[PDB]
RNA sequence: UCCAGUA
RNA sequence: GGAACACUAUACUACUGGAUAAUCAAAGACAAAUCUGCCCGAAGGGUUUGAGAACAUACCCAUUGCACUCCGGGUAUGCAGAGGUGGCAGCCUCCGGUGGGUUAAAACCCAACGUUCUCAACAAUAGUGA
């Protein structure tokens, strides 16, 4: 179901965290407001990216017309987070 | 190994 | 440069070039100034070396991983950041290589950024200066 925040992963694991949260925040951006977007290269979370939107909808609509985007070389695989983020739990 | 310049 | 005040000389360390006549030369940050706030100590001042750790950058092996506290293994590299008397924050200035503005081109201006911690060793000798 729905959900403020996306996952996604199938991410280029050569690029930098600076770099690679600059770059995602370009293109998710113009689907919404973005509160944060959490990248982590540990073991466990590389490859993969957090985005948290504002609206609901806006993730929805990234999701869809986002879905498969050669990012960095590597179409990417948006899904909907299976939990809320942090931030969004202690603010609503 | 020595000598100078520089720091 | 020469390491707990300052300068000089010596030892001594690094870079560059040279062979006793040792060329000529390149190269190069502690220059100016001594800031504001809070905090800690009995006392605020390291251009040394080393050993750990972390961090960053290259590749290599693994990894397709649903998190919100950093955190897999490995080889190689780091030897540029400086001054403002301890720490954190900020500000001022310098040095550096980037990105903009300006120019005919430079200046000049703007901005972001630059390896940290812990431990151990060493911080000499001569002269001079309070
Ligand atoms: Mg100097
Ligand atoms: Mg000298
Ligand atoms: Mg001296
Ligand atoms: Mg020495
Ligand atoms: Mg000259
Ligand atoms: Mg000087
Ligand atoms: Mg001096
Ligand atoms: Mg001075
Ligand atoms: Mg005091
Ligand atoms: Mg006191
Ligand atoms: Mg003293
Ligand atoms: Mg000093
Ligand atoms: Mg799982
Ligand atoms: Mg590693
Ligand atoms: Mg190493
Ligand atoms: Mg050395
Ligand atoms: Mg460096
Ligand atoms: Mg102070
Ligand atoms: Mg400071
Ligand atoms: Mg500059
Ligand atoms: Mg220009
Ligand atoms: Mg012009
Ligand atoms: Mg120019
Ligand atoms: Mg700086
Ligand atoms: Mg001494």
């Amino acid at each position: 179901r729905p959900n403020h925040t996306i996952y996604i992963n199938n991410l280029n694991e050569k690029i930098k965290k600076d770099e690679l949260k600059k770059s995602l925040h370009a293109i998710f951006s113009r689907f919404g407001q973005i509160l944060d977007i959490l990248v982590s290269r540990s073991l466990k979370m590389r490859g993969q990216a957090f985005v948290i939107f504002k609206e609901v909808s806006s993730a929805t609509n990234a999701l869809r017309s986002m879905q498969g985007f050669p990012f960095y070389d590597k179409p990417m695989r948006i899904q909907y987070a299976k939990t809320d983020s942090d931030i969004i739990a202690k603010m609503k």
